[PDB]
């Protein structure tokens, strides 16, 4: 059984309270949705292990979606960060702005999507994990994952050094490759890991440039703040 | 400089020699390229670290794909095996088979896909590497992957274990959400991780019907062989 407070009249983010650790992979479909101006309500999750919660996404995360499918006839759910960039550009993202307009362009975001879902993303969240939570401290564990960081941070940093190359994905614009990447390659994020972020000066470049857009901005103050208002748990007003 | 032998007439598929721990990335465009029986080169790279592959792949690691724009005018590159998998779905599924005919089945294949390339597929990938390849054993950090690998199969297994869910993303049929997954939830890749794959029938049970398909069966025949034919390295005939 959902909570009594949880319907969907549009789309549901679910979040946790704001931490300076919870909300590196939440900001990003929020990022999309302040970019594209997509009605949402905002839902913040007291226990993610709560069997109700399970139901919207099996891993036991944040973020979660919950939508009403184009035709009204199912509630689509989207679950892993990458997953929720995947959806509101499907469902939102007519024009392909952040998407993709084209075969080309779609192959580059996908190619710099999946890096990060499958590289820096992993890479830094294990590194979280055995740094912070692990009962263990694994100290060669943790240094390696910190040194496959730095070569994350080599690639990003090699692509954004290449003629006109202002964007992770495509030269003029940035896409979901660059909100997915963004939190995981910014200063406070590289100082988190034991990293002087100023030794990739362009990715560092990259980092501002993204950071300076009103939507992003926007996404941080929100993030952030999420459970902290009148409203601690359950859907936000 | 790029070898004499490469050339992008059509979709040209990057892979290494066929060897039982080399090939569970590079099978997945092959399953995908004969499901759709899309025409195609392979070429076996003889050092992924040869600076040339780089300016394919700047992560330095196979599947990677070189082919022709649509219009023809231009070449286009996907690497990460999930991207590559995104890509062909893109350029050649146009009936969204395997890529998902409409938002609701793009949002459950985009979620299984993504859970796939975000924790089981690194989670695999690091379990290897402590395994194999890093200079000193660690014995708990290779303990903890292979327990997350089991959290893995039991999120899968539940999923399959819902009414009517014969695929992982869809009811109906494969997509490439099932691709992707199969070649890290199969029988010899459990025994791998020393895990009894019984445990999950479920999961073994669409792991079996996976395999009983004609492409699935076609991909894992070829590209064990790759390398081991009468041209060792360079473009296949
Ligand atoms: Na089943």
């Amino acid at each position: 059984e959902r909570p009594s407070d949880l319907v969907v009249n549009r789309l549901v983010l679910f979040v946790v309270k704001g931490t300076a650790t919870s909300t590196h992979n939440t900001v990003k479909p929020l990022i999309l949705l302040e970019e594209l101006g997509v009605p949402h309500d905002i839902y913040v999750v007291e226990k993610v292990s709560a069997p109700w919660f399970s139901e919207i996404n099996p891993h036991k995360m944040v973020p979660a979606i919950l939508d009403r499918s184009p035709d009204g006839r199912d509630t689509l759910r989207a679950w892993e960060s990458t997953s929720t960039l995947m959806y509101i550009a499907d469902a939102y993202d007519k024009d392909g702005t952040f998407g993709g307009r084209n075969v080309q362009e779609r192959s580059e975001i996908n190619n710099w999507l999946t890096l990060h879902t499958a590289a820096l993303g992993p890479t830094a969240a294990y590194w979280l994990y055995f740094y912070k939570l692990h009962p263990e401290k694994l100290p060669k564990t943790i240094e390696k994952l910190r040194s496959n960081i730095t070569v994350q941070y080599d690639i990003l940093e090699r692509r954004l050094n290449e003629p006109g190359q202002q964007y992770l994905a495509l030269k003029d614009r940035p896409t979901i490759a660059d909100i997915a990447t963004l939190p995981f390659a910014m200063k406070s994020t590289a100082e988190l890991f034991g990293l002087e972020f100023e030794k990739w000066p362009k990715l560092q470049e990259w980092s501002v440039r993204m950071g300076e857009r009103e939507a992003v901005k926007r996404a941080w103050q929100r993030v952030a703040g999420f459970g902290h208002g009148e409203k601690e748990y359950g859907m936000l007003e």
